[PDB]
């Protein structure tokens, strides 16, 4: 029995890692990634420069889940570049990097000065689209930019969809650009609103308090969104992020589609220790079914 | 202490009712409905035609909520309007009749008809745009359609959106056409997807195991949909439809600005004498705050 995961020219230990933006924006915070038994992690979105973040309170932890307005808070592409250059180990495991500019421009710039560094290193981009993946022509626009400044190929974070138009309209622009070897389901399912019954009051201070949900609110979205892009873009990865607790929530993941699985709002609420709790798991469900590898039932969710 | 909602020229005992399409095919369920302690009631979505719907099983109970993908099936236009227009005990409470025609002209049709039933008896439209209000311009011309074929005034029910841009884009709309009186926030947060760990297989037989999410799921995303539409249509109701199971959601949903409150998933699965519990745990909240009346915090919500 094996957990392992062989893509994108790596051996990943395991199909688990964080999502970006949980427990990786500090340098101990990367580093407790690193030493935990993730097989992968990630680092937070950046921006060019370093941006503070919006106004706290911008989490809260919900008995079903979470909800966020962090407002890109990181310490500057700068920053995770340079962790990416010359401070993590790639011995321990593969590394990918979050970017998130706000313009087509301010990304390709990041990704020309990744460049050297990903080819050297070996660690990898994950393009966050979430907004822009919510209008067809501005992805177009987006993955056309990246793609001319940006040689190695390179994954995006996608927003939920809602419907099989709107799966047919993003894979059919996905699928039209080669570099883009992985898509990863979900971000958060956005704007959602939380109110405190006792205070009459929203629980996060921006935006009014409309926020990203994370956690078990999002699970049956984030299983959609991942089949069906690993239906409709054959010649990609999907990875797998929303919803997961257990080992269980993964197989369903990997059952769906997903290559990589992401820990969000679980792994915020767990710790870095929650990895080798989720492997046994994934193990434990695996050897009751006589699963040796993942590769035996990725993708084969059953018709009824 | 009162629960009463002066609304739509009708006194309501209370703000709950059935959401379109749970309780309410059958005149059984219709009866049903009416002798319960709900405040209103509304039958299934229905076509012109009868029709039996998609194959089943097309219902499924997840731990924190619902997936289905029914497919309209309903006794047809003229069941529903006969049980309108002779059957429904006015004296009891108001009814309201929800259509969902697959063309604007077919909901023209069954508009013109309803018209002359609607003027002596008092029920009420309500027009299920949920996909054509994911489509701003089908939407607009729906409204056009109807506000042409129809001379009273009617509500929406609307599909959730996920972002700031489609709340204005959509609420636009709406203030356009003044005998949109009440939104309806929101239909079933769409598509989404769920597998058995111990099958390995989708739940229900439809669209590859795809449906519409009902339940616990959907709540944070409802009360964000009912607090935008209460923001930006302040010459409208909104009716809050969406994970409700207590008292203390239905609170919330007031707070957002929910004039009336519909239940779905929890009547489906406990019946309708949840009526009975949703008010009273609804009171509860109130006397511990030392409300009198829903007037006192209805849209109240706070910001930080
Ligand atoms: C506090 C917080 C910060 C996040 N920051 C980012 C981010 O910088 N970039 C990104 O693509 N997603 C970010 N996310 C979203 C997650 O990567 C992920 O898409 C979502 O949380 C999945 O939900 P889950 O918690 O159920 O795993 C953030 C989520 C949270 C809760
Ligand atoms: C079995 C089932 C049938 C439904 N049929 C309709 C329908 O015919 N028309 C409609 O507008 N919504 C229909 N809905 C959606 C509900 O009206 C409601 O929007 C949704 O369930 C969210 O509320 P809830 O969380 O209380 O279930 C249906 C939902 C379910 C579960």
């Amino acid at each position: 029995m094996s957990l392992q995961v062989g893509i994108l020219g790596n051996t990943f230990a395991n199909p688990f890692m964080n999502a970006a933006g949980v427990m990786c924006s500090t340098e101990e915070e990367l580093a407790a990634m690193t030493e935990s038994t993730s097989g992968s992690l990630i680092t937070k979105s950046c921006t060019p420069a370093l941006r503070e973040g919006n106004p706290a309170p911008r989490y809260y932890t919900l008995p079903l889940g979470s909800i966020n307005s962090m407002g890109l808070p990181n310490k500057g592409f700068d920053f995770y570049l340079a962790y990416s250059a010359r401070h993590h180990d790639y011995s321990r495991k593969p590394l990918f990097i979050s970017i998130s500019g706000f313009s087509a421009e301010e990304n390709a710039e990041m990704c020309k000065r990744l460049a050297p560094v990903a080819a050297e290193k070996g660690v990898i981009l994950e393009l966050n689209l979430s907004q822009v993946a919510y209008d067809f022509d501005a992805m177009r626009r987006y993955l056309a930019a990246i793609s001319e400044a940006y040689p190695h190929p390179f994954g995006v974070k996608m927003p939920p969809y809602f419907d099989f138009a709107h799966f047919d309209a993003a894979a059919e622009i996905l699928n039209q650009f080669p570099k883009v070897q992985f898509i990863t389901c979900i971000n958060s399912i956005g704007n959602g609103l939380v109110i405190d019954v006792e205070t009459e009051s929203v629980v996060i201070k921006p935006k009014q308090g409309f926020g990203g949900l994370g956690g078990r609110y999002v699970f049956p979205t984030a299983l959609a969104n991942v089949n069906a892009f690993y239906r409709r873009c054959p010649g990609k990865l999907i990875f797998g992020c929303g919803g997961v607790y257990t080992g269980e929530d993964a197989f369903l993941h990997v059952l769906a589609g997903a290559s990589m699985v992401q820990v969000g709002t679980a792994l915020h609420e767990e710790g870095a220790a929650i990895f080798e709790r989720l492997t046994a798991e994934l193990l434990d469900v695996m050897a009751k079914k006589g699963y040796k590898a993942l590769d035996e039932f990725r993708g084969k969710v059953k018709a009824m």
